[PDB]
């Protein structure tokens, strides 16, 4: 009734939520947290209506959710970006790859085709014109023989000490104990495109309850909150 029952990831959205419980509260209205480990889950629960909303993902791969499963969801407004970052126990600059090295990368088509396209950006391999999806197999240069490791999201961070560098979403990173000050050696482009939003039932658009989490989570407050915790690798479009 006066409950909002909202889905995330830990890290950024599931802590920031948390801390804007009080603000909430002043609107008239009680949170309560579920979280998620997982890409998957969040929108079958929301889809369900198990939760008013989630906070994990951005707008394109909630089409992506949508195309493939029928959920009947909606993006928000876009709150902030979690830039790709590659890290590396092994390395401290791109300038260092060389013949043999790995990059571990995830198995989604979508994540995987621009991690290939970020490290073209950087000059390290040339893929075929266009925008369309691209994979190892479609790489035309690669000086440096870079070979590319494909795994589930959740292997990542344990790859570090056997591969050379690996792309890993924050959302893994910082749980996984990972210092990209320390331990990254690039950071993706920011891109409002990719900005992780809330996202709810489309039912719900006009409801007071998306409203004031949308209202909260654009405030003075969650801006703060952001840059204060994250510093850098999470960065607001508000
Ligand atoms: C579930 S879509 C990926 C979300 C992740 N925080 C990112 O922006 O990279
Ligand atoms: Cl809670
Ligand atoms: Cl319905
Ligand atoms: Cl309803
Ligand atoms: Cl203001
Ligand atoms: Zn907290
Ligand atoms: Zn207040
Ligand atoms: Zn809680
Ligand atoms: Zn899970
Ligand atoms: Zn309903
Ligand atoms: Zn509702
Ligand atoms: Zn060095
Ligand atoms: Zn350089
Ligand atoms: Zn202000």
């Amino acid at each position: 009734d006066k409950k909002i029952v909202v889905g995330a990831t830990l890290v950024p959205g599931g802590e920031l939520l948390e801390e804007l419980k009080p603000l909430i509260k002043e609107k008239g209205y009680t949170l309560e947290v579920k979280n998620f480990d997982d890409y998957i889950l969040p929108n079958e629960a929301l889809n369900n209506g198990e939760i008013d909303a989630n906070l994990f993902q951005h707008e394109p791969y909630l089409k992506e959710a949508v195309k493939a499963k029928g959920y009947k969801i909606m993006a928000g407004k876009k709150l902030y970006v979690c830039p790709a970052i590659l890290y590396s126990y092994k390395i401290k600059s791109v300038d260092e790859f060389k013949k043999g090295d790995t990059i571990a990368i995830s198995n989604n088509p979508s994540s995987c085709s621009k991690n290939l396209r970020y490290l073209e950006s950087i000059g390290l391999l040339t893929l075929p014109k266009g925008d369309g999806l691209v994979s190892p197999k479609d790489i035309i240069e690669n000086p440096k023989g870079i070979q590319f490791k494909e795994l589930d999201i959740a292997q990542i961070p344990s790859s570090l000490p056997d591969v050379t560098a690996a792309f890993i979403d924050t959302t893994y990173a910082v749980p996984a104990g990972l210092d990209a000050k320390k331990n990254g050696i690039y950071t993706a482009p920011i891109n409002d495109e990719y900005a992780n939003l809330l996202a709810f039932r489309t039912e719900d658009k006009d409801s007071e309850k998306i409203k004031v989490l949308q209202d909260v989570l654009t405030s003075d407050k969650a801006r703060s909150l952001i840059e204060e915790k994250y510093k850098g690798i999470v960065i607001p479009t508000f």
